[PDB]
């Protein structure tokens, strides 16, 4: 989706530079470079995911903080409908 | 996702006050308020899925400014004849 093709890749070059037909392949100094970097955005992902929930939750507040002061206006007034 | 719930509100919310002559509400600003908030969320949703959207292209670009040159340098090792 966007947050899925980069966290697969990350996930699949780990994926690589662990398995054991590059023991002594693959530079052992580059095993850190990719393995870091690849956790330093599985985790940049997580935490912008779980930021995301709250400017979410940040915003249907600051939101509903609007309407349901009126809904409970309406509410009050005669009539009352909203039931979508 | 979460972010659905707040699309929907905004979007619910916003037409479950354009209805009809429901107009028994201060059909007129008390609503006119409930507009602009609203679509105000319907709008900074948007601006930040393309805002996202971005920072992981960004993300997917630095990573693989570190694994290219590290894949290349594989794909230059183990041949029969090459
Ligand atoms: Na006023």
């Amino acid at each position: 989706r966007g947050s899925h093709m980069l966290e697969s890749y990350a996930f699949n070059m780990k994926a690589t530079v662990e398995d054991e037909k590059l023991q002594g392949k693959i530079n052992d100094e580059d095993k850190q470079k990719i393995l870091d970097k690849c956790n330093e955005i599985i985790s940049w992902l997580d935490k912008n995911q779980t930021a995301e929930k709250e400017e979410f939750e940040h915003q249907q507040k600051e939101l509903e903080k609007v309407c349901n002061p009126i809904i409970t206006k309406l509410y009050q007034s005669a009539g009352g409908m909203p039931g979508g």
